[PDB]
């Protein structure tokens, strides 16, 4: 069909907006807050989905950051790689290939974000990529 | 339609299970053995598809590991990046961004896994990502 | 439906061929010039989509290479990661995980290619991955 709007909301009430398409056993879902743009004819700007410490579960093990969500859809997605920028508490930052999934636990959707080791605690993760998940239902 | 079960089998008789959907010129296929889970409310476990030396062709050139398969479907897929853990014979291991495709040769499906150089011979590759391929047929 | 042929053309008249499928709000598009092959039973060859300096806009900021295109389709795609080889003017080269999108500016399609810093100016970028974009329209 045509693309339907939706959103998830984080623990700190951040709204993550998306559009989706739901066919037979298929759900395709794109996050739409950070679609990058050419702002003039020579410059491309990435936009970030910004996720702070307070959006993650504690304790964090093995560079796995879990973002409990409310609302939206309940899918076991595949893993997608993304561009991350991981900001440490001392404001240093590392660009990384991150790996993201949507999973369901206790009937709730969670975003799983895995990245590499950093020399410090993380203040914030920015997803700089446009994320789209193709998912199989049932 | 609804999602149909299938599998490939490796040279050592490892079974790689998947579900798929086949529409007009479109085949979407997800490997389902290693769907990660939140096992309690704070911990996410990745699962691995584990591929050993004996599942690969010899000789291996340019960090390209070829896994001949039997059964399943015959597709020329796009390339997907994945999380790999590459275990060396001396049990050291390296986490890498791997790149995976399905290709067909002599009427047989093969999984192509490319990764980075490692200081040793590889005993095992673990794919820690949930893999889904969207493929164009004909 | 069945897969339709198309192409984009670069500033230097390089033709980038693709096949696509356009359903309701959905456009799936695969670039087809560099489908890798097993050429004998033990060897896999990657093929490259080769993009030179003259195919990019100037000035280049933040390791973002913008390839203005003509013809083809007009989509705001998600970001896909790919295998790049980035060739410097002194012929040294770096293998990287690149991130690619299609975007539209002034009614024209552009391919956005982002990679990592390199110690020199880039002569050429080779995309060694088979690229397929799943896109949401409207
Ligand atoms: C990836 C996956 O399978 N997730 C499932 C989890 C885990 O399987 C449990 O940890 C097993 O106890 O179980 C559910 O019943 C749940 O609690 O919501 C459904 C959910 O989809
Ligand atoms: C990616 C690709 O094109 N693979 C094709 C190969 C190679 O083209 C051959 O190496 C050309 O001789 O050829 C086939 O006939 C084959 O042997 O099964 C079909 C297969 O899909
Ligand atoms: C990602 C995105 O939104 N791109 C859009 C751009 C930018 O929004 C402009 O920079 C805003 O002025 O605007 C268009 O009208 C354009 O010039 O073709 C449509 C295009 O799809």
């Amino acid at each position: 069909g045509r693309a339907t709007n939706g959103q998830f909301v984080t623990k700190t009430a951040k709204v993550l907006r998306y559009k989706f398409v739901r066919w037979d056993a298929l759900l395709i879902i794109q996050f739409i807050d950070n679609i990058g743009v050419m702002e003039n004819p020579t410059f491309y700007r990435n936009k970030s989905i910004e996720l702070r410490s307070a959006d993650f579960l504690s304790p964090m093990l093995n560079n796995t950051y879990i973002v409990p969500l409310n609302g939206g859809v309940r899918v076991e997605s595949p893993t997608i790689p993304v561009q991350l920028e991981v900001i440490l508490e001392n404001n240093s930052s590392f660009i990384q290939v991150g790996f993201v999934r949507l999973t369901v636990k206790n009937g709730n959707p969670h975003m799983i974000i895995q990245c590499n080791p950093v020399p410090g605690n993380i203040k914030m993760i920015k997803i700089k990529s446009v994320m789209l998940f193709t998912c199989l239902i049932g």
